[PDB]
């Protein structure tokens, strides 16, 4: 029997890669979306068609609040639903915005997008994972650049904080499941569509190793390392994926 | 005109030991509490007759809700209201219990454990700087941040954010000249809760006499850090922790 | 064409399972050795019966001294000789006994070997490789997961492995131009030694979150070989801890 | 009844600020100095005329060697010597400059002078202090920026990460006989003038904190905060006073 994956924000960009690479290793993935429908259809249509019945789309708001917990489960519910099992959970999905701390969304909405989908939600998924419980791992998308942040943006940074605290803290609570929980975090990979050359250009010249941002693949490379056999002493790692970039000084 | 500072969860312990050493530098200080209203009330006694009209005292939950921001904005209001000023911001205040990932509500346990550690300060800041000298913000952290009590994920998640501000903010708020730090306590102040035998075994961890921080020695490395010794230091967290973090398992 | 790999103090315990998974995935490999010699001539004669002409051994001591620079020249030009090219390099063999700073080798000799093999011969050997290259070329050194908790008394080789992260990232930064990769693996407990108690050795595995053992030579051998793969390609100045939770226990 | 410092590399810059510092706070210094014998004299003689028999010169290359060790040990047998105990190890000198993996000293003395200044003699000056043992304790003089390195500079980069190990290690095993062991990690400071203009307006711009370097003074008050008694629960710790510089991007 294959196993399973689930993927949050895995329709486009780099979650979409890591569950191109999931099923071309042989797993079964859910392909967890937000908003983009239309991509995350599009995908689990052409992993079908290579493998029937190994994707399935689940639509799901990673905002904080009172149903996110149950939202969570539902996530996990539905790779059991789909496939029989959850043995790899890829926290992927990531509000990304600057928050300025001198001066349309109210604060408490910046909070619960931000903190809730690169924090809050990869815990209950965590907790979710765990409940329902071989090579079983959790695989969190944390940021090279927490240590150096972009400018105006703490709400974010303090959400990827709280994400290497989880990994840290969850690798050592679910180590006597054998669950593994680990990260893996880029630098500037894929730069974002409404970005204009110019400005891609500005941060793939800071990058040492090539001057070029990491394309989707090579961090999901990084994932599927530690997802395998090949990783299973592995837990509590982070590894990143930013071609030296982190190492340069202002 | 005397400088004025605000320690959330200064009523008691840690943060109580921080309010009367600011005060005894010479600062006003906004004494903030949650629950304990008589010790808050008691401690601005105390500093009101050392010198009078220098202690306020401010009620606030700290849990993540709607009203979080205004809440916030009303502590460092307060400040202003009684001193005219706001020169220094410490976040103390901290909920810390367990919660672990297999078996209050989770999304309660999220809101205390993640508002108090981590989005209260980040309200409290924004706040401080919008409002405005030796300007500072300290960021009470936490040593074992790294290697964190089993089964405490939110707690550890929270701590964790609270580094993340403290750079992130420090990067922020430098062009205003506003610095902000941390000081990360590893054992200090074990307290009843714990049981005698928790107390020890934590107690002779501690490579450095074997013993907990007193309150008064985590405050004096608040005191250094909005001093006008620190003047340069910004995004630093100083452990204050007798070599705790150093210590294999 | 097979790529070609130096592994230092390969003839034995970690090195020599890392020299095996190299040569496995189709590197040819010197083995370095110091006293082992009958260790790393049983490898190389092993490797080639698998493959002819894919192993050669190479002697030297790498403590620190007037010397050093040029046997480690040597070990790269080894390297060359026998392969024509050198691919990837592990900065694996290492001296590890406690020092002291209170109350029968001199101290000079004890900062020589722990300085020495820890980090001196790397970047010395890193110097070396990187002038021969003045493709997926990389090297990996041999770090440890427990630098900021360190073994009581071990302050010397403590100092050489918190050296060998600063050389891991400063070579990822200057070496990245010429294509070079530099990275890190940082076991925990792995392979105790054979002579130690079992009782003591239960004392660390113990310690260990997942699975109370503790990391067999081969997964971190694993590490290594992900990180000179074509799937590490945008990795530079990365430190991969194969530690099964442990730096993460506190006291 | 004054306690004594050693402060390595103090004749000149950041060293100077600090034994005089220390001085006013009521420290008789050892002086050490390798080249700098006229300032280190002349600040010895300023010292002395403010509290006489409060301040002596020590000569010595603290460059790694086999006398290293008893070069270090002499160090400290000076500050005994001269008063009668030793409270303060401040290890402040340091070799600095580019060393480059890809081609008038050699190699071996590039090696010897950086890694020698900025740990091993740090090492041995810590084991004779803590031999020949109130409020005791050492500070290493480390550096802000260990993680995001000046491009050619690996042996120096080298050494800065030994000394951090040493502090560490130092900390934890010195704990049990009172020594308390810290350091203080500036980002840029007192830029010297045989630095280029350019170069110096360059470091200066990337500072968050005032765009412009510490003074020597503001170095020396993060260690007397450490060597003072409102730091002793305070060790293993390091002090960043380096304005912000390590938290900016690239
Ligand atoms: N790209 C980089 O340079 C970079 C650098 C550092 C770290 N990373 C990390 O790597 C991961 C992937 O980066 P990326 O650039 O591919 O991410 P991205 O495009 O910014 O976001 C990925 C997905 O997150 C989902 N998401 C956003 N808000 C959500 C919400 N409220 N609820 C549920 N899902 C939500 C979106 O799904 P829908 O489209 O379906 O709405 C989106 O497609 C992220 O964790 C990111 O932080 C990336
Ligand atoms: N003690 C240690 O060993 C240790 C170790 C590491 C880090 N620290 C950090 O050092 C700081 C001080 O520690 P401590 O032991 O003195 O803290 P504490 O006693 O656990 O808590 C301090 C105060 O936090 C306030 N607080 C808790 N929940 C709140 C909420 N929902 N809203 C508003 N205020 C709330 C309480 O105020 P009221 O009493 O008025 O309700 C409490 O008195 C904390 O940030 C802690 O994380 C301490
Ligand atoms: N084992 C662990 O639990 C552990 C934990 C953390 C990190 N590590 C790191 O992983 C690596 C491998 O560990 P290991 O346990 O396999 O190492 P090891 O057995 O202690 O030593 C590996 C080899 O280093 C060589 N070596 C020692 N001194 C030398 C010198 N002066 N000149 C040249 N070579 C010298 C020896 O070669 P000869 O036998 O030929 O003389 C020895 O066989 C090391 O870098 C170690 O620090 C291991
Ligand atoms: N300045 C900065 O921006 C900066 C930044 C990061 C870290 N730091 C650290 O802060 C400390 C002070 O910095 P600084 O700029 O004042 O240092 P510095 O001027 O570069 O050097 C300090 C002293 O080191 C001594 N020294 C050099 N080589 C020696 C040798 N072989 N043996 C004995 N002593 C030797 C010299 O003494 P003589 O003159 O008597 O020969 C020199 O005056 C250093 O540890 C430095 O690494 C400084
Ligand atoms: C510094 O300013 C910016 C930088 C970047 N960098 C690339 C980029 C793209 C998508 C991202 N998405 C998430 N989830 N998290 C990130 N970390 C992230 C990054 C890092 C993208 C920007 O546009 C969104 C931007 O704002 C103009
Ligand atoms: C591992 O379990 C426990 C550990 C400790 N440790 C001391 C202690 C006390 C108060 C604290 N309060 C906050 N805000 N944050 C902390 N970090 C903290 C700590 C670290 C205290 C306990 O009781 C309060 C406890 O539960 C029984
Ligand atoms: C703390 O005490 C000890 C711990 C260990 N741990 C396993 C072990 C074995 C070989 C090692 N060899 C090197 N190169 N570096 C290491 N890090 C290392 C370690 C970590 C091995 C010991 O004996 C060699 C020992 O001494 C009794
Ligand atoms: C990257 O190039 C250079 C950078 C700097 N930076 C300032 C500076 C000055 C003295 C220093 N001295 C020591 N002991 N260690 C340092 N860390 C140090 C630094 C950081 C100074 C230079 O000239 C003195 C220089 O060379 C042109």
């Amino acid at each position: 029997e294959a196993p399973a994956a689930v993927v949050t924000g895995a329709a486009k960009r780099i979650g979409r890669a890591i569950a191109v690479k999931l099923h071309q290793t042989g797993y079964r993935v859910v392909i967890h979306y937000h908003n983009s429908a239309e991509a995350a259809v599009s995908l689990a249509d052409e992993l079908n068609k290579e493998r029937s019945n190994t994707a399935v789309v689940c639509q799901a708001d990673l905002t904080n609040s009172n149903v996110l917990p149950a939202s969570c489960e539902e996530i996990i519910n539905s790779c059991f639903r789909a496939f029989g099992r959850c043995d790899v959970l890829v926290n992927n999905a990531s509000a990304f915005y600057p928050t300025p701390l001198v001066q349309g969304k109210t604060v408490e909405t910046q909070v619960a997008e931000l903190i809730g989908t690169n924090a809050i939600a990869p815990f209950l998924l965590t907790m979710s994972f765990a409940q329902r419980q071989s090579n079983l791992s959790i695989v969190n998308l944390c940021d090279a650049m927490v240590d150096q942040p972009c400018m105006a943006f703490s709400l974010y940074n303090m959400g990827k904080h709280a994400l290497v605290g989880l990994t840290q803290s969850a690798a050592l609570e679910l180590a006597p499941y054998g669950i593994r929980v680990n990260g893996v975090a880029p630098g500037v990979s894929l730069l974002p569509v409404a970005m204009g050359e110019e400005e891609k250009d500005k941060w793939r010249r800071k990058v040492p190793l090539g001057r070029r941002e990491a394309s989707a693949e090579q961090i999901a490379d990084a994932v599927i390392f530690l997802v395998s056999g090949s990783a299973q002493y592995i837990t509590g790692s982070i590894i990143k994926v930013d071609g030296g970039l982190s190492l340069v000084h202002a």
